[PDB]
C-alpha cells in the first residue's frame, strides 16, 4: 500500500493558514467546552487517534485516508469522546470543503497544540480521502491499563522509539480523562501545552486507587491522576531517564514533541520529491488576530 500525498488543487500556504485561523478562532470562541478546558485537548487527541491506527507492516490505517469519518472508526470504543472534536470541525470543513478529511483532522491537532502555547509543529498537506472499505478495524489504539513493556511494544507498530514515546505522552499534560469515555476519571483541566506531565509524574505523591468504574489509576493528593500507562514511564528505567530529561528542559521537550508529533501525523504517507516543504503556521497571537 502506497499513499502518495496530493496537494489539494491549486492550494498553498495561505489557504491552509486560513483553515488554521478558522480552527484557532473557534477554539477561542467555544471556550466553555468540558468545564472551560475548551476543545484544544480533544482536537490533539483526535489527530493522534486518526494517526495511531497506522501499521508499519502493511501501511494500513494512518491519517492519510481520513477514515475516521466512517462509522466503523467513528464508533471505535477507543475513540469515545472524539465525536466532540469532529463536531467542532464540522463548521470548519463546511467553510473549507476543499480540504481532505485527513488534512483537516491532523491540522486540527497542530492548530490546537500551537494555540495552547505549545511548540510549532511543521505540517504537510496532501492526505487524500480513501473509501469506506479502507477503514481500519477497531482495536489498533492502545489500552491504558498495561505496563511499560506493553507501551514499548505497542509503539513499535507505529515505528516510535523510547524517546518518541515519552515525548508523545507529554501531551497528557492536556485535558483529562472522562469516566464515561474510557473508564478513567480526572486529571484537572489544563489547556496550556507545557512539560508539566513529566514534572507531575516526578513530583507528585501518587497512590494506586480504584475509580468508580473499578479500574486502577494513580491519584495524587493535589488532585491529579495518571493512567497506569502514564505511570509506567517512571517504572521503567529507560523511560524514567527520558521523563527526567523533559522535566528539566522545556525546550528539549518542545523540540522532541514537535518532531515526534509531525512524524506520527505523517506515518504512511509518501511525499513526492517536489512536494511543498512543510508549512509552519503563525498563531493568532503572532498575526495580531
Ligand atoms: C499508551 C498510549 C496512550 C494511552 C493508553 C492513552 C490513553 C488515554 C485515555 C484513556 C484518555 C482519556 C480519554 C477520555 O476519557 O476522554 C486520554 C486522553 C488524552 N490523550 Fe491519550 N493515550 C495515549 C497516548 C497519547 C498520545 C500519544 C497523545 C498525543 C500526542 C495523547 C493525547 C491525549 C490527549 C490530549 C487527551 C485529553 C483528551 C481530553 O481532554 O478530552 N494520548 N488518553
Ligand atoms: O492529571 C494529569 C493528566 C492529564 N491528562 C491526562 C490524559 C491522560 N493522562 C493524563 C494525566
Amino acid at each position: 500500500l502506497v499513499h502518495v500525498a496530493s496537494v489539494e488543487k491549486g492550494r498553498s500556504y495561505e489557504d491552509f493558514q486560513k483553515v488554521y485561523n478558522a480552527i484557532a478562532l473557534k477554539l477561542r470562541e467555544d471556550d466553555e467546552y468540558d468545564n472551560y478546558i475548551g476543545y484544544g485537548p480533544v482536537l490533539v487527541r483526535l489527530a493522534w487517534h486518526i494517526s495511531g491506527t497506522w501499521d508499519k507492516h502493511d501501511n494500513t490505517g494512518g491519517s492519510y485516508g481520513g477514515t475516521y469519518r466512517f462509522k466503523k472508526e467513528f464508533n471505535d470504543p477507543s475513540n469515545a469522546g472524539l465525536q466532540n472534536g469532529f463536531k467542532f470541525l464540522e463548521p470548519i470543513h463546511k467553510e473549507f470543503p476543499w480540504i481532505s478529511s485527513g488534512d483537516l483532522f491532523s491540522l486540527g491537532g497542530v492548530t490546537a497544540v500551537q494555540e495552547m502555547q505549545g511548540p510549532k509543529i511543521p505540517w504537510r498537506c496532501g492526505r487524500v480521502d480513501t473509501p469506506e472499505d479502507t477503514t481500519p478495524d477497531n482495536g489498533r489504539l492502545p489500552d491504558a491499563d498495561k505496563d511499560a513493556g506493553y507501551v514499548r511494544t505497542f509503539f513499535q507498530r507505529l515505528n516510535m522509539n523510547d524517546r518518541e514515546v515519552v515525548a508523545l505522552m507529554g501531551a497528557h499534560a492536556l485535558g483529562k480523562t472522562h469516566l464515561k469515555n474510557s473508564g478513567y476519571e480526572g486529571g484537572g483541566a489544563n489547556n496550556v501545552f507545557t512539560n508539566e506531565f513529566y514534572l507531575n509524574l516526578l513530583n507528585e505523591d501518587w497512590k494506586l486507587e480504584k475509580n468508580d468504574a473499578n479500574n486502577e489509576q494513580w491519584d495524587s493528593k493535589s488532585g491529579y491522576m495518571m493512567l497506569p500507562t502514564d505511570y509506567s514511564l517512571i517504572q521503567d528505567p529507560k523511560y524514567l531517564s527520558i521523563v527526567k530529561e523533559y522535566a528539566n528542559d522545556q525546550d528539549k521537550f518542545f523540540k522532541d514533541f514537535s518532531k515526534a508529533f509531525e512524524k506520527l501525523l505523517e506515518n504512511g504517507i509518501t511525499f513526492p520529491k517536489d512536494a511543498p516543504s512543510p508549512f509552519i503556521f503563525k498563531t493568532l497571537e503572532e498575526q495580531g488576530l
